């Protein structure tokens, strides 16, 4: 129903909405805005809390978009989180997390959504070059007026997160966990649910490798950056598929599909409190939200535990 999203005094479905389809121009083409606001605004219709954006996703439309859509909701019913780091360049982006620049995200991006507060603001990026306690420290000022509640970081490694969460500002951690990839655990796990810090991965379903997307015969084209992940690379592709498929039964003992079973266990990790998977379109927005009715048994866990341990 709801749940506390670490130090913070966020009170949150435990399924939120991935908007990088709603607006995301430089990341889909052919997207077609009004359905993605009609997504988004299915999303909150249907009891969804947490709109995950970011500045990358279509350099601000995101944000835009999803602002329209806002003035149709009570501002306080919806959680809204975004982050910044991509500055741009030469046609390209380096990260910056100087206070400047920082604080410049943070005035932007309320702009955008056209609000007078964000809910949780991330750093999406570490720079190479900001001490990180700084950085979060002027979030920090921005969380004092008032423009932003809470603060996290994304893509950080355990070092910088420490110096981030120096003075104990960081309340949410948002990084890459999923069942092939569950260094996390070992990494970030300890240290999180220790400071009580939130943690929200994303790369769940791995591109659809983990949701039964595709078949050992499946092939993609050339130039497809996929065949060139590594999970899909040579025996990995059709090992990962082979191994997916044996969450069937699961899936079939709870009536729903391998990606809500996947992503299920993913919530039931003491450590995260939401996941935030992605959607183009309203209807996908009604079947992420399935995976909070389920409950799979220790039973269950331990099975999934065990078939995908690293070693
Ligand atoms: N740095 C950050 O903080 C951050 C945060 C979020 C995302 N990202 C990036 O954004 C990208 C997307 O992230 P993501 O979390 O959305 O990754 P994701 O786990 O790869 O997206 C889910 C993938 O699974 C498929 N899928 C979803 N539901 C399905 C279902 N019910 N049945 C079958 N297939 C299903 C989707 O296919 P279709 O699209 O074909 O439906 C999609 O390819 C990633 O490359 C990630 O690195 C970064
Ligand atoms: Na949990």
């Amino acid at each position: 129903k709801k749940a506390k999203l670490g130090k913070s005094d966020l009170q949150v479905f435990p399924i939120g909405l991935g908007t990088n389809a709603v607006g995301g121009h430089n990341l889909y083409p052919n997207l077609n805005e009004e359905t993605g606001k009609e997504l988004v605004r299915e999303a909150i219709r249907n009891g969804v809390t947490m709109l995950d954006t970011a500045y990358i996703y279509g350099i601000g439309r995101s944000e835009e978009l999803i602002g329209e859509v806002l003035r149709e909701f009570n501002r306080e019913d919806v959680v809204i989180a975004t982050k910044a780091a991509h500055r741009k360049q030469g046609n390209d982006f380096v990260f910056d997390n100087s206070p400047d620049f920082l604080k410049k995200s943070v005035d932007e991006s309320l702009k955008r959504l056209n609000t007078d507060y964000i809910d949780l603001f991330y750093i999406h990026f570490p720079d190479e070059h900001t001490p990180k306690d700084e950085a979060v420290n002027a979030l920090n000022e921005m969380k004092k007026a008032g423009k932003i509640r809470s603060i996290g970081v994304s893509n950080f490694s355990l070092e910088q997160l420490k110096e981030a969460n120096k003075d104990g500002l960081v309340d949410v951690l948002q990084g890459e966990y999923n069942l092939l990839n569950r260094e996390a655990e070992k990494t970030f796990f300890p240290y999180t649910k220790e400071h009580n810090i939130s943690f929200i991965p994303y790369f769940p379903l791995v591109s659809g490798l983990l949701a039964g997307k595709y078949t050992e015969d499946t092939t993609f084209p050339e130039g497809d950056l996929r065949n060139e992940q590594e999970h899909f690379k040579g025996e990995r592709f059709k090992e990962n598929i082979r191994k997916v498929n044996k969450l069937a039964p699961i899936a079939e003992k709870h009536n729903v599909d391998i990606p809500h079973i996947v992503l299920a266990w993913y919530l039931a990790r003491p450590e995260i409190d939401i996941l935030i998977p992605g959607a183009k379109r309203a209807d996908q927005l009604i079947d992420n939200i399935k995976t909070a009715d389920v409950t799979l048994s220790q039973e269950d866990i331990s099975f999934i535990d065990k078939l995908f341990a690293p070693g």
